[PDB]
């Protein structure tokens, strides 16, 4: 709920979000899969007008067309596989809040139609009748594709892109922001040497230094994930080299 | 009368907007994406002859041809996919209308036919009866394909495609436009300089004269984007050209 | 209703009559855009079920199934309240299938039994139900292409390429064009109670040279959108749709003056000055003009 | 309900059915499209034992798997688009008849393999339970491919192969009984001379010439289009040269 | 003992089926189609010990996944394609019996999961519930694949392979038992003769010497076809080389 | 349980110990045919939720839907009478998904938002359940390269491929086959009520240097088959599956001839004469014997 920042990239990009935030632009988070893309969302909700106001938020990921609409718009016991029972929708439970809706750059035309209008005129059919409901909702998409490739490859919208890609942030790798990970790292050893009671604090400075120096294609991801390993790995106090992923050895 | 005036070609189609408004002639507006179409549509509504009915308007946008078929025409209990309570249909919804369907140029060939059916003869069955609802509509429609291409190719049907081109408006592209640029930001600054109690007024000669020579590939959409942007940075009173998206506008 | 007399429109006519006594199936060929229908309709008026019904339906795009079923029909409560059938109803009668040429294989077969024996079960029931119909079909596909590429059969080919009409096109028949194209000037100055009269002899030129690909249609289309915008009592060349006029429609400067400066140097081997001292224009500018 | 026969290979064929006929036996009619197969159907029914007995036929054309089932087999009130009203089926209808499926080399595999056990053990399960159902049915099939290859091309099964490829029938083309045309020709002269109720009567020696020379590639099929047309082109009493299909002259 | 005896290999597969047969171990019968895998499955069934129980068998030759999970396994209200009235099952229909499934080399991968577990751990829950129901069957299977490619060439999986091919019998092809082939002649000889009412008795020496170099590619299913043709045909008494068919079998 | 005692499988127990203890999610990898699922079991035998249940799907086959509730679980009113989920199941457990790299994508993020945050909603509506498992997952399949094909994803990748144990086959654990063999020799010749009793020092020979392909799976087979097939006391040769054993099993003395009579020949440089000579036969023989 924060972030491990200032390295010189980690640093105009809190610059940005702090600029930007103020509550009416749409924004667009850029980047690869791997870096606080969701935390970016969450500072930008925190930072600006709704802070007090929910934080809807949902990933469309993998879900197909059908269920997606339904999560995001709204649907009534009318939906043909068995359940009745009126579902309100996410763009309403964030009425007057904010919506994150991430990995947007995969969804189908129609949901990209859709989700226009969603934006477009402040309505919201529920999936069935002419619910027209009308809305007001902050919204900050995120995602790892070169929206402005898939526009081209015809896979996208110019109507949707040019109306996410309002303020659009792009997000920093680890790499770029070396100086948090030792800090940002100390985070999940505690996190995890709790979560698996395990007496644990401090890594050796060999190790940390490996840390500092790699993490790259998984950003966070990778660490929390080679960290949780070696507390789980551990035995004895503090992590090392040898408690450290493979690939720690294995990038030189 | 809704849309930032004049400039040749801005004149131009209020000039056709004009002379083919009353009521009969089925209209294909046609152009890049990213201009307005539908403003057009209005406008076209507005000015003729129906101008007291409703404008009934569906996208065609994706709606696969199922749920373009009951959207459009007409379902009773039916469709079967999930409650049926009936429903009436646009058509109809227009009748002693106008009616608007956007981006009509990918819609399914059956749709075609039927389509075609709706307006060669003014009967609407339903998806499922002989329920043959007759109505009377003015149809008026858009898309951004080179319809005789897509003739040609045998992706749409000439019957059809004879039916709407009937009288055809180019949409001209914001560069065909640029006498109205300036026109159409100001429009845009005040706007979103509104929506977010922001005191903004004017734009330096200098921004004012890139936007004046770009805002090209993605019409007024882009447009429309790219001024937002820089009300929502602007720091104090007049837009900038560091304010504009870097976007190869000057690039 | 049918305008004519041109050779083409009139050999026509002359297959029409020959033709109508009812036994025979019909099968009209031609591009889409001229009166196949109407050919029908002539059939139909013609030898002697000119009083039974007429039972047409389009086959269009509609999926193998309602095609099924509004062919044949499911009188029995297959689907879950009632549909009787097309070929029953023209039963004694006179059926006019259109675009048939994209009916299924499964349709394919079915239509066929209902031509080479007179019966017609109902989808998915053994309502073995018996008819007699006068068959005529028509569509723009080239059948026998059909059959050779394997998406049509023999069998039923065989026993639609029967009686063969050829719709002749608008280009073929000129001649009627001016009458034809009165007719609609007709129809629309009614439409729109405008009061139009006549077409300017260079529109009604340019008319009777082209009108081509969508024969009937697109002349249909074409003066409609005339009268539409005719601001005035004539309609012409100016009212006509773009399409009917290197061409005739405004080409930018810059690009005839290129076409011009070009053919210029055409015209004295790549000479330059020379070029520009006729064009009346400095080498300097030639150079510029062209390097826009 | 008869054949116009004899020329050489039109007798040949008239001793085969002679000769098979006699019930057990099934029987494969092999053969381009465009000759009376169905005809030598007929004419096996008649010349052995069941003579007297229904002769149920159905072509397996195109039906889809399911309705070609149903059609075939027998089938409840258990099926999913609305129809319940047991239907019987057809190869029960011929219980102790003569079941004459046309058309058969494309039928799916699941269908050759329902159609084995129909002929591998006499019983005939209907489309829903375990409706063992016996039956005693002497089977004609009809087709126009090379079933041999079908089985190599992996298409079509020894098993079922075997069991229809029993004794078979090879059908004949039009050009290879010229002496019938002309009779066979007169036949539907006569048929559709009365269906347009139109006076017709006699060939003019010069189009029954041709007639006798022509109608290859849809033997049948292809003269009774080709004369059907004559009688309604016909303005006069005898069909003649210019009364024939383009295909007449068309040929040479 | 149904097959037609005697041929080395014919001993050699009597002699498996009489060592293996006592229940437990499941067995995958291997040959070319053509031959009696199902034969040698009720010899199977038969000689060994739940001689007395019923010999369910299904052949899983194209069922889609669909049905034949059902047919397999249970499947009461649940399918939903009509009429539910509850199916109990095959597996279950063996309980305390022997199964026989023909042609499972086709299977869709997760039949090859579900029928794995049905060996594996006797349950058998059902197309719905969580109705597990316990089985013991003596499962006895066939195929005209090469399981093992198939496993290799990744369409099959090892897990079942290895529980289906304990105990392996390969069905031997005609040709592998010319010894055999004049009897198991004269057998269909009798049967069909019989069947025509045709009082039909041996063949011709030389007709006989054929039959016996022949019968390849469709082993039983050919020569089964080959001999009713010839007793069909027959006009007298002793089928002889014209009422054979010419099929290759001398060409 | 679990046979072990060679280095190998001397070292998986090593990591078995040291990892177990439970927070941490634990990625099995390995050909199939051998222990995982039991690597799986001692792993939840060995630290703290020993006493909990131990709730264990195998991702199989199951199509993306029943894999979807079986998963988590449509506990309300959904298809229409109810199934909690398995995630839930283990709610303070353990849970043990096996082959794991063949769910589909829509499930990869499920799975993982499950892994991410320990939330479980339902399939197709909000009961946002909440819970807390140990995760033990495996797969015979190179993660990694079902990431870089894209059929795979990093998030869950990243998240699964926290603790790695790497099974081994038995070609790298020789040592145990005989052990593990008796272990086997054991079940069958009671679950048959044979009197079986030993290998013969010539089949438990063949057994410890082969037995790859399906390590412990089809070491199982074999043995089976052996105790089946069996008439006396001792597992022999003549008893492992043909696999067991240029090759072993009799090949025909025509094919065998020809490999002799090749040998020959290349061995007196193509002459035949010689050849036979040697070969103790007529020239006019060989040229047959191989011309057969």
């Amino acid at each position: 709920s924060h972030m491990i920042g200032s390295s010189p990239a980690m640093q105009h990009l809190l610059n940005e979000i702090a600029m930007v935030a103020p509550s009416d632009a749409t924004v667009l988070i850029h980047g690869d899969s791997g870096t606080g893309k969701e935390l970016v969302a969450r500072a930008l909700h925190a930072c600006s007008a709704r802070s007090d106001r929910p934080l809807v938020t949902l990933n469309c990921a993998a879900l197909n067309e059908s269920l997606l609409e339904s999560e995001l718009f709204g649907h009534e016991k009318g939906a043909f596989t068995g359940a009745d029972k009126r579902r309100e929708g996410r763009f309403v439970e964030a009425d007057g809040g904010t919506l994150f809706l991430d990995e947007i750059g995969d969804i189908s035309p129609l949901m990209q139609v859709r989700l226009l209008r969603a934006i477009q005129e402040r309505e919201v059919q529920r999936v069935g009748s002419n619910q027209t409901i009308s809305v007001d909702v902050r919204l900050i998409a995120a995602t790892h594709r070169d929206l402005a490739e898939e526009v081209s490859a015809g896979r996208f919208r110019q109507d949707l892109y040019y109306r996410l890609n309002v303020v659009a942030i792009e997000m920093p790798s680890l790499r770029q922001r070396r100086e948090d990970i030792p800090l940002l790292a100390d985070h999940f050893l505690r996190r995890f040497a709790e979560r698996n009671r395990k007496v644990v604090k401090g890594f050796t400075p060999q190790a940390m230094d490996l840390l500092i120096h790699y993490d790259w294609p998984g950003n966070i991801r990778e660490l929390e994930n080679a960290i949780e390993r070696a507390v789980v790995l551990l035995t004895g106090e503090y992590i090392s080299e040898r408690e450290l992923p493979l690939a720690i050895a294995a990038t030189p």
